[PDB]
């Protein structure tokens, strides 16, 4: 199971569809990608100036995201749990028949002369990989860590990278007050399973490769780098091998970011490449930032944690979301099972404790879809009454691009939408037409 | 411009759908027309029990109340503001010819034999008449009113009517407490135009007809009634005339309302039909409670009139809606070009002046597409900080049916989403793809 | 390691001491034990009525605990953690030899008569044994666990229970309406470190004994009970073996609590007991409702909790405590080395997510000594503004037993007392005498 596969698999689904006509990688590629977003991928077989085709929206919607992981929806968010808990091993492969190296390059290397890199929105600095997981060793205890990071090309061998304060910067720490580089590979070019594991959020000891070898069903087949000291799956359409080079600083960005803003340019850390390596006709996979694809990569990863945070504080929720109008991220939904009188509340507190983007949470009955943007703003219009059932708290800890906040930091709002407990059950019984799904329009035209 | 007419438009454009299968009128309809709800009118050719075919969904979305009123949606609250300001008088028109004097009925009227009247929602106490116009004169001044009331089938010549506290009931009560009963009309069947018209919120003068005539392209033709001193349209197919019995009251009820909760039962006013007039093979119309059809009738009429408050405190408000969500009438969305910092308070305020249902409401900018929930919940996730954007009202006037309220008594919420004036600029920048709707995706598969 | 050889242990230290004077178990127990709580344990050689001695507050204070876990104070909270991941089997042992087989009683049990069962509070209504840990297995699956709840002695060989909604209830359920009784035993009398591991608060299928044998040095020593499917540590004081009958309800409480109010009386399970075994001179183990020994033993097992949900929230976390003024359950003090500006706000929303009880929450930095309640209120007098650092949630589920709640509804309230990040740093910059650590009163 890799990316060729999983392409096969959307083609038969008929969720892929190919674009024949020349498109150029600058704005048309995601202008076009922007008008499937959710419904299907985009095969662009011919990008002006390159042989190479671009591959984008991989999976737009959680039903594909299951089906990448093997699984039901429903059980989609116990699975990414139980992967995280469990990871399984890889398998290192001979580099000899393992497909991403095909091609080796060593020298001469100009990434934009090769690669049909994108250049996305309007403001961004320049042409941007989006997709690419980023795999690192530890320099002291030698573990590895995956992240997916922007990478800004910023010369012929030379990008500029975004890292956030969570593992790859703890690396990349290390190695800076040492005076050495940090050795990296990425990957282009992957199994959503791999991307999705890629944005598990654990202890600080774990390989997401190790969690994406869980999620698929055979283990994941490694190749050493030609260059560093690092593996990469041997089944990717491309990598490039490089270092992260200490004490550098350039600047990056501006880039428009998940949350449709611009995230602001900045000096930012330098990788300098070492390598390229790739299959015979790759594809390239582009992410089009705040499309579907971008935001259930960690909206899904966010919404395991969030439903776990949310059963200790009430072990009846039934159901979290963390919806598209937030950015997979800063709303959430949560439906319960009220067993006692101010468990929502309780489960307010838990939601913007499973993460510090979230900023604004409703609670709703089991019965109640959360899924559907309509019937929980139903819920809150005929359930809530701001007085009693509304909390706000002002100056906690928020995200940067977020530009409502005050330098990070947010005020938080929970609203009770759930029915009172102990009261007449025919107060709020939502109405119905008896034999309703029984029935279907179809059968009758 | 009739029924039949728009009918016809109707079958142009695609949105009206025949079912030549036989259906109950027990749940079935009901169930059928809800899976249609928004998408298309339903004519349902067969109805067990019945010659008489029953439609459902003449308007389902704010493009086709546009063309019922001949205009294009961005100018469709002006006109119906337009109409209220001026009315335009009706033609009265000779008995023979006008089509709803076909077939006049005065014995033995039993309106479940002739009529295929649904049940719709399992709770309702029985079979409701939901589309009729209700006309009536003041016994004193003579000048008429006209207005939509739920009507359950309690006998073969009588129904029970909810009359809730508005310029019928002022009507009514003249006529009960001087011991006589009030002489009443009801048109089922009419132009879309015509319904809109009867929820037109005015003055205690003004005929909703001459509103009415004002909206349709020639003067709406009326006809006098055969048994009372009443008017209905020449062109309805069905009329049922009838009167209101004074000192009478038999409980009516429950029955599914607009906000997807039962109305409870009570005991109501008493109608007693003396005639009924209809075409030769008449069409019954039927609207589904909840149904967006229902919805927009009362949320347009609103509309018109919370864009007119709002402008009164921000006369640079761009427009309004009151949301499906809040059953078009508990939740507002304004947008605002702002021109002074505060403004959005202000609106709320209009807001909730408007109407005592207003009970949330939202303030974004001009730029944000108030008819995408989506794009509104963007930008209270990222402009929208609760310390300083949000207030809350306890125990203000709300609205008896919604269950949340303690006896009518609700609280408001207010939420300023819109960005702060006089900043940088580039910090609440959306971000873009040029040539986006230079490109079409269809033009490239 | 046992509870003889911890009792020699608090011999050892001077936090333990006998008392030699006949006193009444109706009342004089507690009165005394309630003089002595979190200053060291009492050891009654002689009580009103009976042979055997009675012994109370075998760990009143969170070093004795950590000692009981052999560990230093600062890692107890880690090694309560690990031994809840990694619980570690017992050792079956055979009946002959096993110190609690020494005495086997079957017949004539009259529980007031052999044991010195004292009545603690004006308003209970009557004798209770507090210290028993209770063992039981599923019906179904077979696998154990252990809690300890409140006997009220109601007859000669019959206890009333109270039995709260988690493990020991679910078991209780299927044995019930499968019309069968749920076999239990209790062990009274057993080492800090295994009542310590009947709190754990773990997912359904682990064995708190398991549990308790991580945290000892040695594997725990269990026996099989004389009438019932059930084992038992070989080296208790005493064990009552007995069942829960299904169907009935008999009045039981009023009992005075851990928050220092009277638990309600209601009708609820009954305990028939089958036999009781013991070792020759047994010494009988009671817990002073709202005693040290009784908040620290939930106290410590909540904290290990509050710990890793707060450290969610804030990985920088130093520590947290729940203090003895809110019944180690409803006042939560945590303490963080601060990295964002408003961190302090979303370390109270996980002290909340930790359990419904906890009520206030106040937040420091890592420099404050959170167990000092002296040095957190004068953080609080000195670096909270309420206007800004204080915020109120209302009607939230919080404690049936909480009186100020209605009905289990409860307000929560969090106080931000750290350091505004990104200021002068040299204004909250507290006074110091250097050299203090280095000179030492005692030689001079
Ligand atoms: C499309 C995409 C782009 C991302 N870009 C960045 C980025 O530029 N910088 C960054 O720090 N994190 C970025 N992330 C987030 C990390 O990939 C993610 O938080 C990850 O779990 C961090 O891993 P770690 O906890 O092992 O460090 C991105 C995630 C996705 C899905
Ligand atoms: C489908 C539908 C059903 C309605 N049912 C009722 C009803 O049963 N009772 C009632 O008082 N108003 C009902 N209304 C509202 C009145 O028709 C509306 O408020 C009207 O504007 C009142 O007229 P007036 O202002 O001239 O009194 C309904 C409206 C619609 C669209
Ligand atoms: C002194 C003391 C007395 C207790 N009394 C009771 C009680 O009477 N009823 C009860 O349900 N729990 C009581 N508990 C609580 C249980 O021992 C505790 O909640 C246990 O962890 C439940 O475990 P479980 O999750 O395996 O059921 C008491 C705890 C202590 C320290
Ligand atoms: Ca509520
Ligand atoms: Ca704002
Ligand atoms: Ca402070
Ligand atoms: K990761
Ligand atoms: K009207
Ligand atoms: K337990
Ligand atoms: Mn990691
Ligand atoms: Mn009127
Ligand atoms: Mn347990």
């Amino acid at each position: 199971h890799s990316l060729r596969e999983w392409l096969a698999f959307l083609e038969g689904k008929g969720k892929l569809k190919r674009v024949r006509k020349e498109v150029d990688p600058v704005f048309e590629i995601a202008a076009l990608g922007k008008q499937a977003d959710g419904i299907c991928s985009l095969l662009f077989e011919r990008v002006k100036g390159y042989a190479v085709p671009v591959v984008t929206g991989l999976a737009g919607d959680r039903e594909l995201f299951a089906a990448a992981m093997s699984v039901p929806v429903e059980g989609m968010l116990e699975k990414l749990a139980a992967a995280v808990e469990n990871p399984v091993p890889c398998r290192l492969v001979s580099p000899d028949g393992a497909p991403v190296k095909e091609c080796i390059i060593r020298e001469n290397i100009d990434l934009l002369k090769m690669l049909p890199i994108p250049t996305h929105h309007a403001g961004d600095a320049g042409p941007y990989i989006t997709a690419a997981i980023l795999i690192a060793r530890d320099p002291d205890s030698g573990v590895r860590n995956v992240s997916i990071h922007r990478l800004q090309v910023t010369g012929p061998d030379r990008l500029g990278i975004l890292i956030l304060p969570r593992h790859l910067w703890h690396f990349f720490g290390k190695a800076e007050r040492a005076g050495r580089p940090l050795e990296i590979a990425l990957a282009i070019g992957v199994h959503p399973a791999v991307l999705l594991a890629s944005q598990a959020t654990t202890r600080l000891g774990v390989d997401e490769l190790e969690i994406a070898s869980a999620l698929l069903p055979q283990p994941l087949e490694l190749v050493k780098c030609e260059t560093v000291d690092v593996e990469v799956p041997a089944g990717a359409e491309i990598v490039i091998e490089g270092k992260i080079l200490p004490g550098v600083r350039e600047v990056e960005g501006p880039f428009g970011e998940y949350p449709r803003y611009y995230g602001p340019a900045a000096p930012r850390p330098v990788v300098e490449v070492t390598a390229v390596t790739h299959r015979r006709q790759p594809v390239y996979h582009t992410i089009i930032p705040a499309s579907r694809e971008h935001l259930l990569l960690g909206g899904i990863a966010r919404e395991a944690v969030l439903l776990q945070t949310v059963r200790q504080a009430v072990p009846t929720v039934k159901n979290v979301h963390l919806t598209p109008g937030g950015s997979c991220r800063y709303h959430a939904v949560i439906s319960i099972e009220k067993k006692h009188e101010g468990e929502a509340k309780n489960a307010i507190f838990a939601a913007f404790t499973s993460s510090s983007e979230v900023k604004h949470v409703v609670v709703v009955d089991h019965e109640i879809n959360i899924f559907d943007p309509e019937e929980v703003e139903w819920a809150v219009a005929t359930r809530c009454q701001a007085g009693r059932d509304v909390f706000i708290v002002k100056d906690a800890m928020g995200n940067r691009l977020d530009p409502s906040s005050r330098d990070g930091v947010s005020d938080k709002m929970g609203i009770d939408a759930t029915i009172p407990l102990n009261l007449p059950g025919e107060r709020f019984e939502r109405i119905s037409i008896p034999g309703l799904d029984k029935i279907k329009l179809a059968d009758y035209l």
